């Protein structure tokens, strides 16, 4: 899991119900609907390679053989970059083993 | 949608395939598997009320009547806070209308 959390299922509450929430240290507090709780549980397992790109072009090597998706996105940024992707052939690689015991 | 993005479905690629990615401005670049692309599409619609809590206790009022979930979490923080939640009754409220035309 990407980080630890505590989940209170508060069930059905009427608009205007006030939650009084106590905490021992700086942490995030998020009140959400059931649909959004389902989204949250998905994002606990969300993994990817990359991050903020400040130079161009960049190269990223695919780590394992499988179906891959590349996202360019403006999360935390003012706008969406124009982008292009060129798929370069893998270098030949040997598969390693352990040393003979 | 929480932010704009561009999605390249690169299909099946062998380990070691190198993606050369060009961008016009600072943006995020994320290479991910199909399962993780499904998670990503969920997080484009992820909405909640709250944020980083620096005082305690805090109060959050439920905005609409429905099934609610409260998350306390350590995303971006060193550790998970101890927490408690007390559910306080809603204040009586009138429903407003428009002024008579």
């Amino acid at each position: 899991p990407n980080f630890r959390y505590t989940h209170y299922d508060l069930k059905e509450l009427r608009a205007g119900t006030t939650l009084e929430i106590s905490l021992s240290s700086v942490n995030n507090v998020r009140l959400m609907t059931g649909a959004n709780f389902q989204r949250f549980t998905e994002l606990l397992d969300f993994k990817y390679l990359g991050g903020v790109a400040k130079k161009s072009p960049i190269r990223i090597a695919v780590p394992e053989t499988m179906h891959w998706h590349l996202i360019i996105d403006a999360e935390g940024h003012s706008g969406l970059a124009e982008s292009s992707v060129k798929m370069l052939p893998a270098q030949p690689q040997a598969t390693l083993t352990r040393k003979a015991s």
